[PDB]
């Protein structure tokens, strides 16, 4: 799983901390929201 200031997926490889990934579409960066 990823972390804070990399890549996050919204299907299958979600992120790790509780962070929110954006855009995520289906990608996207774990930033909070």
């Amino acid at each position: 799983c990823p972390g804070e200031g990399e890549q996050c997926d919204v299907e299958f490889n979600p992120c790790c901390p509780p962070l929110t990934c954006i855009p995520g579409d289906p990608y996207g960066i774990c930033y909070i929201i």
